[PDB]
């Protein structure tokens, strides 16, 4: 679909300011584009997964800081999640799995991609794992 200019604009602030530290994204009513649905400064990552549709999808961005260690203070990266629990409705998955990279596309400076479909798949060790090794 067509990415809402809003939600580049988003990611921008994040990426060159650190002015969120996670915004989530979900398709307008319409179906017509992707807009932000919600954005948060609370540094805690059980804030973020409680906001995760028990049985719905959504694009997320975190802004996820671990320590790269050797004394060496740390390191951020953002990552791209894409939601689609086992739950949600295969009308939803179906336009979610579409659309994903119509955004995925036009984010520049993503460094990983997570796909989750429980809970498990995006918890603090599962997503620190995969952007540490």
């Amino acid at each position: 679909v067509a990415v809402a200019d809003e939600s580049l604009t988003a990611f921008n602030d994040l990426k060159l300011g650190k002015k969120y530290k996670f915004i989530l994204f979900g398709l307008n009513d319409a179906k017509t584009e992707i807009v932000v649905k919600e954005t948060s400064t609370d540094p805690s990552y059980d804030a973020f997964l409680e906001k995760l549709p028990e049985n719905d999808c959504l694009y997320a961005i975190y802004d996820f800081e671990y320590e790269i260690n050797g004394n060496e203070g740390k390191r951020s990266k953002i990552v791209f999640f894409t939601w689609s629990p086992d739950t949600a409705p295969v009308r939803s998955k179906m336009v979610y799995a579409s659309s994903k990279d119509a955004l995925r596309r036009a984010l520049n400076g993503v460094s990983t991609d997570v796909q989750g479909t429980d809970f498990s798949e995006v918890s603090y060790d599962s997503v620190l794992e995969r952007v540490s090794r």
